């Protein structure tokens, strides 16, 4: 029922999901001059060498690549986190044109897209339990700007024509998510929420300072996707981003000076 349009978009979500007006909603604008360098923050540990991708799916709001999360194979640790978080899926948010598409903003700047790698805390045993806890999820967010192609994204781009419409899926084995990461793991962090319904307040956000560059041809393929199902009136899957929400009583911390 929910979506990104005039009649079902972000301004409507609070009716079915009242937490939309909560105290720790995401995304937010990252004011770089107000974010506090925290020398107690540890380097982020990204251990993706044994990742096992399974499927790629158009879920009617984005496309996602899903992973086997039944053992510690692709895990996030360190940084602001206590314990171990397993990679479940990644997906993207993007715009109709290159000047919008990201969910987080940096000094009000919008990037062309944003990659979210979604992880859950192993101490809660499964993701459905983790989303009920304030420290249940860790989402690693990476900005995309348009420039040179990202080689590690091409395998994704080349299969999008097979999942054009909603609920369509394909095999997507042997994909290495290390190929989506920028050089630096410098980050901002704050406590927040899912940016899509149910908007649960369960996420430690880790947003990388360094964007990745993707080519115009790569992002053009994202924009050929459809929100609609097969045979239904065609509506391009574009502008699938929630705008920045009030920071309220939260501090954004920087891992770098
Ligand atoms: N854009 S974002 O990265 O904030 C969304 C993170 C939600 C991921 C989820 B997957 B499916 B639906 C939602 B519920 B259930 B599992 B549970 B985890 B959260
Ligand atoms: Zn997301």
């Amino acid at each position: 029922h929910w979506g990104y349009g005039k009649h079902n978009g972000p301004e409507h979500w609070h009716k079915d999901f009242p937490i939309a007006k909560g105290e720790r909603q995401s995304p937010v604008d990252i004011d770089t001059h107000t974010a506090k360098y925290d020398p107690s923050l540890k380097p982020l540990s990204v251990s993706y060498d044994q990742a096992t991708s399974l499927r790629i799916l158009n879920n009617g709001h984005s496309f996602q690549v899903t992973f086997d999360d039944s053992q510690d194979k692709a895990v996030l640790k360190g940084g602001p986190l206590d314990g171990t978080y397993r990679l479940l899926q990644f997906h993207f948010h993007w715009g109709s044109l290159d000047g919008q598409g990201s969910e987080h903003t940096v000094d009000k700047k919008k990037y062309a897209a944003e990659l979210h790698l979604v992880h859950w805390n192993t101490k809660y045993g499964d993701v459905g339990k983790a989303v009920q806890q304030p420290d249940g999820l860790a989402v690693l967010g990476i900005f995309l700007k348009v420039g040179s192609a990202k080689p590690g994204l091409q395998k994704v781009v080349d299969v999008l024509d097979s999942i054009k419409t909603e609920g369509k899926s394909a095999d997507f084995t042997n994909f290495d998510p290390r190929g989506l990461l920028p050089e630096s793991l410098d980050y901002w962090t704050y406590p927040g929420s899912l940016t899509t319904p149910p908007l649960a307040e369960c996420v430690t956000w880790i947003v990388l300072k360094e964007p990745i560059s993707v080519s115009s041809e790569q992002v053009l393929k994202f924009r050929k996707l459809n929100f609609n199902g097969e045979g239904e009136p065609e509506e391009l899957m574009v502008d699938n981003w929630r705008p920045a929400q009030p920071l309220k009583n939260r501090q954004i911390k920087a891992s770098f000076k």
